């Protein structure tokens, strides 16, 4: 069993590199993988940058050239659901575009032509997530996550996602653009990240002063999780 | 006669002349994409047909570059027109391409620029001499300028404005090119996007468009085939 780990930023993926023993270094299409054991599991850690085209690039080469049995993306998220405090987990059932509109032809509001509306988590991930949360005493929601290629930080763009996906839990910038790619490989997938922001007029600040406790956080639930699916 | 010309459409209307053209034809399935290999009048073409949208495009061309290594990436099919003196059938050459939808400006940087990526990314300077070229010896209509790209549909109303505002240059409007721009970039891989209008992007652009996305299909596909002809012997 191999488990593959998307995160977006060296902030979001540096723990769990540390962390990543007989570790070698792919180098390739400007991305990373680091490979090797996560406290005795076969891993593959991909930072991809910044964004869905980013995500989709680097999914395909981690798929193509380490061939994990499941993805995990991880990191940060801007918080929607009216119980998340920073910190705390958000676990996708699905994944979603906010930003992609093709409704003019037809499809559902965020579905792109030869796509699902929406793109489901595994329930085995999911199930092994839940409980590792609940043995960690951890704060959590599972739900709709959706991705675009913007910062949220109120406003008008926080209103569009509200009107779309009032049943959002969080946002973020490249989770639907990786379970896209899985999607079109066949690879079960779930999204694992943690609060930085409530992705309001304040979301900047909060960022930049939460988005070490949300890295941590992501990372402590990624490692649990890689632990619990491997070992039981 | 050792260059690979790729190209890249997301739909089938957008790739299906060019691929009737290919001699010694055959397919790569992939990751939900095909590539269709072979000869284009002699020059050896690796053909994607992506889908849509700018996931579709970046897992495509990435496969693409990976299976096929491409000494260069043209990107054909259809566009929404922005400049004044473009008619639907005219042609748009890229040199340029950004994202009309990204938005990190929170954290300074410049409109439709994603951290990790320069803000626009610049198509290549003999691609689109060539293509120049071409356009002058077939007696075309054409602009050269920025494309943009996002996953929407552009169809008038805020959607148009917003462009129009944030990128008063651009001359067309699309879903796939950026994408295609972005990976060529990671992989140091000249492109050139070389698109035909199909509609203006306003009001009444989804009427325009299946009215003459045929007529876009073979005005696009038509300099492709002079393009790889020219790139190859001259
Ligand atoms: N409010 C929000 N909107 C969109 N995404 C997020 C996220 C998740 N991220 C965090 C990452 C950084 S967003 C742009 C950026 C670039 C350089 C420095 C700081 C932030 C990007 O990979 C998506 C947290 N809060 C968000
Ligand atoms: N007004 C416009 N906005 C964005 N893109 C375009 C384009 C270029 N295309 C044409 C392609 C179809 S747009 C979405 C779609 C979906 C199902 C059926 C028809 C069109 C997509 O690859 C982007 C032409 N006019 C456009």
């Amino acid at each position: 069993m191999k488990i593959g780990i998307i995160g977006a930023m060296e902030e979001e993926v540096t723990l769990l590199r540390d962390k990543i023993e007989n570790r070698q270094t792919i180098s390739l299409g400007g991305c990373e993988i680091y490979t090797g054991q996560l406290n005795g599991t076969e891993v593959a850690l991909l930072k991809s940058g910044i964004g869905k085209v980013a995500a989709a690039l680097g999914a395909t080469l981690l798929l193509e050239h380490c061939k994990p049995d499941v993805i995990i993306n991880t990191g940060s998220a801007g918080g929607l659901a009216p119980t998340l405090k920073v910190g705390d987990i958000v676990v996708s059932d699905e994944a979603r575009y906010h930003d992609a509109d093709v409704t003019a032809f037809g499809y559902e509001y965020g579905q792109l032509p030869g796509c699902p509306a929406g793109f489901k988590a595994d329930d085995k991930l999911i199930a092994a997530a839940e409980a590792c949360i609940a043995e960690l005493n951890l704060n959590a929601v599972r739900g709709l996550i959706v991705s675009g290629d913007a910062f949220i930080n109120g406003s008008v763009g926080l209103a569009k996602i509200r009107h779309n996906f009032p049943q959002a839990i969080a946002v973020e910038m490249e989770a639907t653009a990786i379970a896209h790619v899985c999607h079109n490989f066949n690879v079960p997938f779930v999204v694992v990240r943690a609060i930085s922001d409530v992705a309001d007029q304040q979301s900047h600040l909060s960022f930049d002063e939460f988005l070490a406790v949300a890295a941590k956080q992501s990372s402590l639930m990624v490692e649990s999780l890689v632990q619990k699916l491997a070992h039981g």
